[PDB]
């Protein structure tokens, strides 16, 4: 159905915009401690402290599949980078640290994103 196609050219302008925010975002992390999934050959315990693991690569995955419906879905893996990180890891270290300063920046990002999703639609 065209329908359906206009749905689709709507989640692909969608995932254009996302792509964009999500550089954005990554630039904010240049030391690149949320670039990769936590390795569990190196963390062995890690999911016996965190649920849903969650990195930049992983939301890029799912990014570049479309998989991704709306702002919200995207903030929810962005959230859990951060908020992962700020569990497992104690207020003196370079990793919790990191991602303060990571969801500090990104907020002005997503603030201004959530505006361009409601406005284009």
């Amino acid at each position: 159905s065209m329908e359906q196609v206009a749905m689709e050219l709507r989640l692909t302008e969608l995932t254009r915009l996302l792509r964009s925010v999500l550089d954005q975002l990554q630039d904010k992390d240049p030391a690149r401690i949320f670039a990769q999934p936590v390795s569990l050959k190196e963390v062995p315990d890690y999911l016996d402290h965190i649920k849903h693991p969650m990195d930049f690569a992983t939301m890029r995955k799912r990014l570049e599949a479309q998989g991704y419906k709306n702002l919200h879905e995207f903030e929810e893996d962005f959230d859990l980078i951060i908020d992962n990180c700020m569990k497992y890891n104690a207020r003196d270290t370079v990793f919790y640290r990191a991602a303060v300063r990571l969801r500090d920046q990104g907020g002005v990002v997503l603030r201004q994103a959530r505006r361009e999703v409601d406005s284009i639609g």
